[PDB]
């Protein structure tokens, strides 16, 4: 059972409490052609049959790039204090090595002049995805240099915005830049390789590194984080095959960037089995992976429920998908799980010394449009409330939780699944660009207004 | 294989020639304005190319190549096909020319004219520009459009001395082999993407043939393609109905739209629905007619029906070699499919003249006592040259043969493992070594034009 009254639940929160709305550039920017942008790696995976439902692409999207004024506007009256949301690579530096757009610069510019003038807190991320199409004639993460061309992409970006900006990521989910996009191919660039992804797991890990180096460079005076889609990993069974499959689970799809970013090295285990076929780790970089974070960002969905698999010849970490316990499901058919984020935080906290922790991403998939100018949408209100219960939760037990975004601030392009699938707290017709704010997204400014208290 | 013999059976102007690919040999990949193709990206990502092997340095062709001309013209050669890269000429696919790139391709064609070396271009042999995908590649019509201003770009500036031009070498392997089966670039694995790749490289393939005599009507006109001898397992109904539809997949898809104006019957009834629009006039301009045809010629494709559920169109698998005779890449040897491959195709369609711009073989032996013995290259030629020659007596307008790798070059997916050359290429020293079968090759080769002599 939720709870959804919000004059309480606003009462667990303390004071100096955080609340924000989250974007990604090529989710809802469009204009993919104008002002100097080249095209990125989802470009291409959009536009090539077989990858993106309904072959959908980001050309038009929310036609955020024209409307952000409006956009922006919104957030205010949403009484919302922070904005989430990512830097187009592809507009900055078009071919990702080489000239710097100015234009593109520009852009950015002025959304976060934007912001200040409202009052609207900035959290930017520098990499949502996006990478310039360009970089995989090298081999894009494939490829070390792809490390340094980002390392000047950071330092480009953070010299323009850094007296402005109130805090950064280098990365959103380096789970699925890395895994999803080069080991399942379900994301661009959409290899199956384990050599490949392994390769792409070191540099993504190395260019968050030279990313922090960057900001610390040129504008020391930004709070830099990651953001990472930690994992809460759930044995089907308390068998001793269970319990020893979610520990290498968790190695596998957490302790990748965890142990590197936080300990400063590989998960052991995982060395053992996949270390043979990584690329080469320089003497200096786990040192420039594991520099010091002034804080992190935690996505949160639904669990990581996994069984054993001793199928013959299983890769690392050899597990499968174990079934959902709760029925509760969402439009995209994720589990709705609440307690999960609870026991995630704390493990995460026990494993490694953490800096302050941001929610950077939670929100569902629920697909209901506007009928009577109102959109009706329960059950995401439910979802946020049982899930920021949890957040309550972790604040009174001492965890430093300092603030919450929620996952879309509107509805926009959701990668695999194109537009099909609606994550927003505000309704777009893509038809006509027009923005309704949908009951969850009353709730939540109701929620978020009364902060800074 | 007495080549004194074996020339006696070819017509005194029967054209001899070597071949090559831009991106097999010219290396210098990032040199004098040269974007990334998609086989850069292919190569430099792991798990798509033997080694990993990339093009950086191939056989350095950009750099060494007056010598690889003057080597030609040493063998007694008279002619050399090769591909022009679209990625040094119109760098992003569509932009600006590169006139750096245009300049190099002019001064190799100065060249082989100073030679006397007869010249017959490739527009595209695989080396898509990488920023086309953005697009969606093959898969979307607007990249058509680019190669139709491409090939315009390449023919305004060489059409004056190029002795012929082919379109595209190859449409099964940049469509079937890049878009379905993921083995070349850029790596698909999708009948949609495929499709679309397979119209829409017929349809550049007529918008080139329409730029190239708009701007240098005098240069004949081809089309280069490896037409496959399908053989079926048995004289079953159920193998030769399969066949057939492995005839009018793997060739029907490109042979009926250039030569028929119509894509074949039972293939548009299993894959038309997924097929991109075909506009009006697509058909027309695809099948615009072609002063010659290019044949590229390995191996049989032997087929067998295959009953499993739901298995798509033409439902055929591979069927086991006849011969035991293999090449170091796996491809068995089978002179006679050449022939009965020739025979089909002409009672079929109503083709121009023929050369055969690919005939060759993988045998990996290298340099021993400053000499190669490749005996197996060896025999592979003239074993085929003598099908050419029957073919010949036959009355098919055979015009000419192009063997398969004047060098060692990169392979493709098998990277620099696999040799096909004539010549050897030791990649550390670049240095180049005229294999036995090319002593062999030159011998023959070099009798031709056989001149205007008396007789008794
Ligand atoms: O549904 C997935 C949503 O959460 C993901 O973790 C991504 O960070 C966000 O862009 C995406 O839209
Ligand atoms: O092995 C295949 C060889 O034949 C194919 O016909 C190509 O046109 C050539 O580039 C390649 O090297």
């Amino acid at each position: 059972y939720p709870m959804t009254d919000h004059k309480a639940l606003a009462a667990r929160f303390p004071g100096d409490f955080l609340f924000g709305v989250a974007t990604a550039s090529f989710q809802i920017e469009g204009a993919t052609k104008v002002d100097g942008r080249k095209p990125s790696i989802w470009d291409a995976f959009c536009n090539m049959p077989g990858h993106v439902f309904g072959r959908h692409n980001g050309d038009v999207a929310c036609d955020h790039y024209n409307r952000w004024e409006d956009d922006l506007d919104l957030i205010k009256e949403m009484g919302v204090e922070a904005y989430r949301f990512s830097i187009a690579w592809p507009r900055i530096i078009p071919d990702g090595f080489g000239p710097i757009n100015e234009k593109g610069l520009d852009f950015y510019d002025r959304l976060v002049d934007g912001c200040k003038a409202r009052g609207i807190k900035t959290y930017a991320t520098l990499y949502h995805w996006d990478l310039p199409l360009t970089l995989m004639g090298d081999g894009g993460w494939a490829s070390r240099s792809t490390a340094h061309a980002f390392q000047r992409y950071a330092k480009t970006v953070m010299a323009r915005l850094g007296d402005r900006l109130d805090a950064v990521a280098t990365f959103n989910e380096p789970w699925c830049a890395v895994w999803l996009s080069h080991l399942y191919g379900i994301h661009a660039p959409g290899e199956r390789n384990m050599e490949a992804a392994l390769a792409a797991m070191h540099h993504i890990n190395l260019a968050h590194g030279f990313g922090v180096e960057a900001s610390r460079h040129v504008a020391p005076k930004v709070p830099v984080g990651l953001v990472l889609n930690a994992h809460s990993v759930i044995p089907a069974s308390n068998s001793d095959a269970d319990m020893k499959a979610a520990e290498r689970a968790f190695q596998f799809h957490n302790g990748a960037f965890f142990d590197p970013v936080f300990k400063g090295e590989y998960p052991a285990e995982m060395i053992e089995a996949l270390g043979s076929r990584m690329p080469v780790v320089e003497a200096e970089d786990l040192s420039i992976i594991s520099q010091k974070l002034d804080w992190w960002g935690l996505n949160y969905y639904t669990p990581m429920r996994v069984a054993d698999d001793a199928t013959e010849g299983a890769e690392f970490p050899a597990t499968k998908q174990a079934p959902a316990v709760s029925d509760v499901k969402t439009d995209i058919g994720w589990e709705v799980y609440a307690p999960a984020l609870h026991s995630l935080v704390e493990t995460l906290y026990e494993r490694y010394e953490l800096p302050d922790c941001y929610i950077t991403e939670n929100g569902a998939c629920y697909n209901m449009g506007v009928e009577n100018g109102e959109v009706d949408d329960q059950p995401r209100l439910d979802y946020y409330a049982e899930h920021l219960g949890i957040v309550a939760d972790l604040v009174k037990d001492g965890y430093p939780m300092r603030g919450y975004f929620a996952w879309s601030l509107m509805d926009n392009f959701e990668w695999a699944e194109g537009y099909r699938m609606r994550f927003g707290l505000v309704h777009v017709d893509y038809e006509t660009q027009v923005r309704t704010l949908k009951n969850s997204g009353k709730w939540y400014s109701a929620l978020a207004s009364g902060f800074p208290k």
